[PDB]
């Protein structure tokens, strides 16, 4: 039995083939899904996952997130020196020129931090299979190039997987929606996740995949509307109480969790509470607030917007045309948001497809592809 993993720049997630159907496995915590996120608390211990997601706004400049961003990578590249004016952790070069991440003295490979990662996934597919896994598919973006698939394939060693195959993310959804067989179609795939945004365009001849136009953004995410709606949530607490967190990470660590709570409310309801009991102490203050939808919204306009252009110049650059266009799918948890859904739809001048879940998608077409190979 094969392995499909995702490998994700905020979020990964694992599944193997049960039957004629894909089985996604989850953690021992019971989530189908695992952060991304390694950290190394300062002892010295070393916390992978939610552990490491729960510390992170307390613990930044050890917590290593989105290091996917630097897989494969050059130290001077310019996605290199973006990243590091955006993220609190400390990005040096390696004696090759690498970009690598540094914590405590002790330096890793961002093929180390996946390995990291992979392991809980490979713990976690083992405990299913009861034997261990050794063959696996990982999933890449279609901009990746051959020093970002060699690294992430050396990742998936470090971990003791046999990576038979690195197949696209974009194909792999594709693959998740039974698109395998089709004669001739063209499909968008429009992923927002976490940490990325990304529009691919590809067309499918006689079960023949090929990629025809890739953009989108690695800097524009989920975590991001997060962000922008924890400054909406501090701001507005200092304007009602006069009382400014920016400093107390303490708190901010439960605002994120509490900003991530309430986002996900609001794509199935119009209203939510934050409700943030003793966030700070003339007596304690209770954080109590209502957030509504078109609120949120409004807040995070613009995260949105910036996917407009993107799959506007995919478009262009595939020399397609909405009519042309016979599906689109959504990649993502975000792509949950009502707004983002009819964002894309009057974007590419279709309902999207919601069929397959978002933020699984990518493991589960990994799946199709390892069953295909055993
Ligand atoms: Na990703």
């Amino acid at each position: 039995a094969v392995v499909g993993i995702d490998l994700g720049t905020t979020n990964s997630c694992v599944a193997v083939m049960e039957g004629k159907q894909a089985k996604v496995l989850e953690n021992a915590e019971g989530a189908r899904t695992t952060p991304s996120v390694v950290a190394f608390t300062a002892d010295g211990e070393r916390l992978v996952g939610m552990p490491a997601k729960r510390q992170a706004v307390t613990n930044p400049n050890n917590t290593f997130y989105a290091t996917k961003r630097l897989i494969g990578r050059r130290y001077d590249d310019p996605e290199v020196q973006k990243d590091i004016k955006n993220v609190p952790f400390k990005i040096v070069r390696a004696s090759n020129g690498d970009a690598w991440v540094e914590a405590h003295g002790k330096l890793y490979s961002p093929s180390q931090i996946g390995a990291f990662v992979l392991m809980k996934m490979k713990e976690t597919a083992e405990n299913y299979l009861g034997h261990t896994a050794k063959n696996a598919v990982i999933t890449v973006p279609a901009y990746f190039n051959d020093s970002q698939r060699q690294a992430t394939k050396d990742a998936g060693q470090i971990s003791g997987l046999n990576v038979l195959r690195v197949i696209n993310e974009p194909t792999a959804a594709a693959l998740a929606y039974g698109l395998d067989k089709s004669e001739d179609k063209v499909i968008a795939v429009y992923d927002l996740g976490g940490g990325t945004f990304d529009i691919s365009i590809l067309e499918i001849q006689k079960g023949v995949f090929e990629v025809k136009s890739t953009n989108g953004d690695t800097f524009l995410g989920g975590e991001d509307f997060d962000q922008a709606l924890l400054r909406h949530i501090v701001k507005e607490f200092k304007r009602e109480t006069g009382v400014d967190l920016t400093k107390d990470n303490m708190a901010l660590q439960r605002v994120r969790e509490a900003a991530e709570k309430a986002k996900c409310e609001l794509s199935s309801s119009v209203q939510t509470d934050i409700n943030l009991p003793y966030l700070t102490m003339s007596g304690p203050k209770h954080l109590n607030m209502k957030l509504t939808r078109a609120q949120f919204e409004g807040i995070v306009t613009d995260l949105i917007r910036r996917t407009i252009a993107p799959c506007q110049k995919a478009m262009q650059d595939a020399e397609v045309s909405k009519s042309d266009i016979g599906e689109v799918i959504l990649v993502g948890g975000m792509t949950r948001m009502p707004k983002v859904q009819q964002t894309v739809q009057d974007l590419f001048g279709r309902a999207p497809s919601k069929a397959v879940n978002p933020d699984e998608a990518v493991a589960i077409g990994a799946a199709i592809q390892g069953g295909v190979l055993a």
